[PDB]
DNA sequence: TGTCCCTTTATCTCTCT
DNA sequence: AGAGAGATAAAGGGACA
């Protein structure tokens, strides 16, 4: 008999128990833990179900699943119940910060290293606790924290980096590797190739940073003489996760895409210059003639879809869904292109296929409004949030559907909608803002933090902003969101 | 196997003007 | 509004005890 059977049966038995109180986990949550944390993590959750949920830690089940669902999940669960009170009371961290550090492979190691190194990194190295938390909150967080402790001085003194830069480099998975590589390669890339430290940090500050830097050192000469790429173009391609893969693929496919399809080098660089750039390039090479065939999509439009993170997914999804979206739901191909041309274009396309009939018939939106909401990053999330919150926002809060659509139709739309639903009553009732003013603040990228900043200034007034009326604060918040409010505080004092 | 660390890709949100 | 950046997450491989 297959050996995994006994372990599988154990998994399934324990999993069934966890559907009961006090966690009541669903099928998804259960598979998620089993998939990454394994059967030991599933058993640890059950074993420590009571100690985690209520007094003293009071963790949500979502927080328990998030800690459990990684390699060493069992170890992280034990460690959190032990160290969460310590880190909150002895270092002044929030439970949310402790859970964030815990929620990665080897979270035990990160937690214990934070407990050990936070004081010396803050006192002897000048870091804030937030920076230590951010360094800790990735796979290998322990290695990154120890490497920041060791290398912060030589990186700032011998190599000219700021602590912000070092923290930025450290704050990715593999952070130790990127730090050690930047130490070695910063003089090489700057002096031999005329890169600024700022360009080097940008290349370093992603997962696999070590790989991208070494690949830039290796390929920059070939790319910038043979192919005729500029150093700036190479830096842009390198400055994303999978940067090594994107750079090697540009070397491969730049002449192929230009000659076989008449794409420009600038168009190829743009496609390469996203997360998954390698996948996007290879997919364009395969699919462009399939998409463009017989006055179909233009190359221009194919390039546009491809020129976002996960562009491969958007391209394949357009190939799948262009006909049904146009036949059944009556969209123009220009509209499908618009929806596809953002990060997560695949998710947005599939969500439009799924929710266009419902938002139209059940909620009285136009296809144009559904398209407008879908046509931003996180379009799927905004569409699902509009479906969920249109009734309470309209019926209980007095907003028109037009206003809801406007709030929804920006990056972060979901966050803006949920924040309006939350804070509209206190902003209007308690502080006298009009609904239209609240809608205006929320109808921008960064809607959520702009609303939260306003709420904070109205609830716990900072004298630095006191000279501004509510109307002036609204104007500032619409103009530049949270950053503008913060920028204004700094100007005052 | 269980755990830790590293890399790549995809998705979501916010900033910067 | 459209170009950068972090943020979060899934998932695979190397390593080793």
């Amino acid at each position: 008999q297959w050996s995994g059977a006994r372990a599988l049966e154990a998994l399934l038995t324990v999993a069934g128990e966890l559907r009961g109180p006090p966690l009541q986990l669903d099928t998804g949550q259960l598979l998620k833990i089993a998939k990454r944390g394994g059967v030991t993590a599933v058993e640890a959750v059950h074993a420590w179900r009571n100690a985690l949920t209520g007094a003293p830690l009071n963790l949500t089940p979502e927080q328990v699943v998030a800690i459990a669902s990684h390699d060493g999940g069992k170890q992280a669960l034990e460690t959190v119940q032990r160290l969460l009170p310590v880190l909150c009371q002895a270092h002044g961290l929030t439970p949310q910060q402790v859970v964030a550090i815990a929620s990665h492979d080897g979270g035990k190691q990160a937690l214990e290293t934070v407990q050990r190194l936070l004081p010396v990194l803050c006192q002897a190295h000048g870091l804030t606790p937030e920076q230590v938390v951010a360094i800790a909150s990735h796979d290998g967080g322990k290695q990154a924290l120890e490497t920041v402790q060791a290398l912060l001085p030589v990186l700032c003194q011998a190599h000219g980096l700021t602590p912000e830069q070092v923290v930025a480099i450290a704050s990715n998975g593999g952070g130790k590797q990127a730090l050690e590589t930047v130490q070695r390669l910063l003089p090489v890339l700057c002096q031999a190739h005329g890169l600024t430290p700022q360009q080097v940090v940008a290349i370093a500050s992603n997962g696999g940073g070590k790989q991208a830097l070494e690949t830039v050192q290796r390929l920059l000469p070939v790319l910038c003489q043979a192919h005729g790429l500029t150093p700036q173009q190479v830096v842009a391609i390198a400055s994303n996760g999978g940067g090594k893969q994107a750079l090697e693929t540009v070397q491969r496919l730049l002449p192929v895409l230009c000659q076989a399809h008449g794409l420009t080098p600038q168009q190829v660089v743009a496609i390469a210059s996203n997360l998954g750039g390698k996948q996007a390039l290879e997919t364009v090479q395969r699919l462009l003639p399939v998409l463009c065939q017989a006055h179909g999509l233009t190359p221009q439009q194919v390039v546009a879809i491809a020129s976002n993170g996960g562009g491969k997914q958007a391209l394949e999804t357009v190939q799948r869904l262009l006909p049904v979206l146009c036949q059944a739901h009556g969209l123009t191909p220009q509209q499908v292109v618009a929806i596809a041309s953002h990060d997560g274009g695949k998710q947005a396309l599939e969500t439009v296929q799924r929710l266009l009939p419902v938002l139209c018939q059940a909620h009285g939106l136009t296809p144009e409004q559904v398209v407008a909401i879908a046509s931003n990053g996180g379009g799927k999330q905004a569409l699902e949030t509009v479906q969920r919150l249109l009734p309470v926002l309209c019926q209980a809060h007095g907003l028109t559907p037009e206003q809801v659509v406007a709030i929804a139709s920006h990056d972060g739309g979901k966050q803006a909608l949920e924040t309006v639903q939350r804070l509209l009553p206190v902003l209007c009732q308690a502080h006298g803002l009009t609904p239209q003013q609240v809608v205006a603040i929320a109808s921008n990228g960064g809607g959520r933090p702009a609303l939260e900043s306003i709420v904070a200034q109205l609830s716990r007034p900072d004298p630095a902003l006191a000279a501004l009326t509510n109307d002036h604060l609204v104007a500032l918040a619409c103009l530049g969101g949270r950053p503008a409010l913060d920028a204004v505080k700094k100007l005052e004092h």
